[PDB]
């Protein structure tokens, strides 16, 4: 509360270190259904469906521009992209295991650098 604060968490590397995950969540070889986003002119029912589309190179400008505030504002985007995959495509697809993948990739190295 006012004049109350727990001890100050070191967040100065947050930056970086969410640019390193999001390296390594580009080069993984199932990310290629998530590195560009979704054509909406090309790909019937996505636009009406998809709310909040989301992809690794939309989360990457974010980032290199400093559109997110916090290290959390960055996890709900790349979890975004993950939802929304498992809202169009059925589990037993290539692109609906590739989501399944990219999401225990990311959260295992999402708890190992930050939990």
């Amino acid at each position: 509360s006012m004049s109350v604060k727990k001890p100050k968490r070191d967040d100065s590397k947050d930056l970086a270190l969410c640019s390193m995950i999001l390296t390594e969540m580009e080069t993984h070889e199932d990310a290629w259904p998530f590195l560009l986003p979704v054509n909406l002119k090309l790909v019937p029912g996505y636009k009406k469906v998809i709310k909040k589309p989301m992809d690794f190179s939309t989360i990457r400008e974010k980032l290199s521009s400093g559109q997110y505030p916090n290290l959390e504002t960055f996890a709900l985007d790349v979890r975004l992209v993950f939802d929304n995959c498992e809202t169009f495509n059925e589990d037993d697809s290539d692109i609906g295991r590739a989501g399944h993948n990219m999401r225990k990739y990311f959260e295992k190295k999402w708890t190992d650098t930050f939990k």
